């Protein structure tokens, strides 16, 4: 299985300025029902709290949106056409809303039906990261079966699950990333 905890992540300088956007997060997982420790560590972890960050592929801004596939997404959930530009990407307060608005269509649509709410949080880091459906298929082919097999597991097992099975060695290092953005999360009371 992955050695996903090698190296060491210290989260401290990471969450410190992911915490600088906080406000915008508070608001955006408001409107989008998601928990905004949860944008805050996403944060944290894809951009580090950087908001002119570009990956290799175009991935933008603070919470790493990629126009043309999650970008377009939250376009068609929101039934607008087109996709987001470069340059509203690196808008921090519209790059946040999309990354809760994101998360949100994560959680109602392909992890609908995840019981545990810490499941469904570790279920939508390695989604967020890796994808909802090489998630899924490492449990089951259809997703109903999936879903099934998700919901039998606790918090550990299901970290424990994706270190053993899943293709992609990020997707467990992204839980331990997460906890240990969770972490240093308690310094700031907010």
């Amino acid at each position: 299985k992955h050695d996903y905890t090698n190296p060491p992540w210290n989260a401290k300088v990471p969450v410190q300025r992911a915490m600088q956007w906080m406000p915008i997060s508070q608001k955006a997982g408001a409107a989008w029902g998601v928990d905004p420790q949860l944008i805050t560590a996403i944060i944290a972890i894809e951009s580090g709290g950087n908001p002119n960050a570009v990956s290799k592929s175009n991935a933008i801004g603070l919470m790493q949106l990629k126009a043309s596939t999650s970008g377009r997404d939250v376009y068609r959930r929101m039934g607008w056409s087109g996709e987001p530009t470069t340059s509203e990407l690196k808008n921090p307060e519209r790059n946040i809303s999309m990354g809760a608005a994101y998360l949100n269509i994560l959680e109602t649509g392909p992890l609908a039906g995840i019981e545990d709410p810490k499941v469904l949080q570790y279920a939508l880091v390695v989604s967020y990261a890796n994808g909802a459906g090489a998630l899924l298929r490492t449990f089951s082919s259809d997703r109903k079966k999936a879903i099934s097999k998700i919901n039998d597991l606790d918090a550990d097992e299901f970290l424990e699950h994706v270190a053993r099975n899943h293709p992609a060695p990020q997707a467990p290092r992204y839980i331990y990333k997460l906890e240990q953005a969770l972490d240093a999360m308690l310094e700031h009371h907010h």
